[PDB]
């Protein structure tokens, strides 16, 4: 893992790259088992 500007852009790279495992899966929290807290 990583967490330096350098490479945690990456991984958000990696998450807005197709998004098909977190868009809004995770994001809009109300799909999460409505959890907005």
């Amino acid at each position: 893992k990583c967490n330096t500007a350098t490479c945690a852009t990456q991984r958000l790279a990696n998450f807005l790259v197709h998004s098909s495992n977190n868009f809004g899966a995770i994001l809009s929290s109300t799909n999460v088992g409505s959890n907005t807290y």
